[PDB]
């Protein structure tokens, strides 16, 4: 094809890279213990890590890639709950996973109110596996949900960046702005 | 992936990837049943899945390895969603097919590919004795994945006629890699 | 401030690639039979991946992530295969893993490579008789690990060192 190549000033994120990537580790291990039916500790770490993300923590991404991030980290969470519990829970677990079903279907009609509403309710219906252990359902999701939106605005600042910078280059070569 | 992005102005070419990701996300969730021990309603959304996906198709080419490889991570997903719906009860089963896959690889390492997808094919009939009365279900959930793997080739192959970003990896101050 | 490009065909590069691609999926395998409880038969397909592996200097911190996902794999395909029964054992697992995160985080990587070995010397314990073959799924996710790193090192040598050969012919051979 035909190709254009632009010599641009390095914007520099590999350390807010790695940082996004060790919570992604942290909030993976708090999963491997619902994995295992520990809800107390999968909590505890969530809660660590949302603390952490957040004290260590410009351009915001399209709803709708909000959206399939946030549909990405229930998915981990109705997985993560589907092995812990499925020997007991198939009942509650079922109505998280058609609540899922209708976030998506949501999503599909563009109705991102609707698809966050049925995410919320997804895994709220999740505190009935353990039900001594509600608060750290909820923070698990609350981790979930803030993991989704900081990669996404990771991954459109990644792009944004550069994709102003050749626009005003451009800009300025055609129009002399 | 990390160092490529792809311009998306067409908005019918926005609408194709998206429809390609949303059939996914409804794979994922009919597996997610099927983790649960809940063929019949895994199969349901499977059908209607292959249903929308082939009209909206209509009217609308990558190697034999390319679609292989792609049809064996859709193996791989139905595989890995039956052993947790039915590894309490089917684990004899379950291992015939994980067998038939094993099978497939050894195929497509040789470039067997058309013994490689006979053997998926195996291996996906295999998996009907872990749920013996929903097996149409079973039938279409690996038709599903089956579709979506060449679906998704397809696309990835219309890819490189797609305006595109890449970034080039700096290996010193004068060189460039892309 | 000219700019040329040398385009170059790397069908080593790409064998190599898929050589890699292939043994994740044999690997991979062998974690299904584990998903099954099928120790015996997930720790045969290990060591006869490892010994084609084996037939056919890192950066440290890139072997450590790779360790760090192959424990990862190993932890969620013994939490399927053995978590009805050996949940205490895991819950031993995961917080070896967790440890090894911390120190990696801090870039400590002696303790943690010594959690991750420690991690997966646990998961022993959920198939007794079999901790061979336990012991060595691991051992192939940390040669995988390695093998990815190396390949990641020698990334830009290869085809660098065929550029400069070619040059090297056209300019003085010719």
């Amino acid at each position: 094809g035909s190709m254009f190549t632009f010599l641009l000033n390095e914007e520099e994120t590999l350390a807010l890279e790695q940082r996004l990537d060790t919570a992604r580790l942290r909030a993976d291990d708090a999963l491997r213990f619902l994995r295992l039916g520990e809800a107390e500790e999968a909590g505890r770490i969530a809660k660590e890590t949302s603390t952490q993300l957040r004290a260590e923590g410009e351009v915001a991404p399209a709803a709708s890639v909000e959206m399939t991030g946030r549909l990405d980290g229930l998915g981990r969470l109705l997985d993560a709950a589907s092995v812990g519990y499925g020997a007991q829970s198939r009942g509650v677990l079922r109505q998280a996973v058609e609540k899922r079903v209708e976030a998506v279907t949501a999503y599909e009609k563009k109705d991102f109110a609707a698809a966050a509403a049925a995410m919320d309710g997804s895994a709220s219906l999740l505190a009935g596996i353990a039900p001594t252990r509600t608060e750290e359902l909820a923070g698990l999701w609350r981790l979930e949900k803030e993991l989704a939106t900081a990669h996404a605005a990771h991954e459109a600042a990644r792009w944004t960046r550069p994709m102003l910078s050749m626009h005003e280059q451009l800009s300025e070569n055609l129009y002399f702005q």
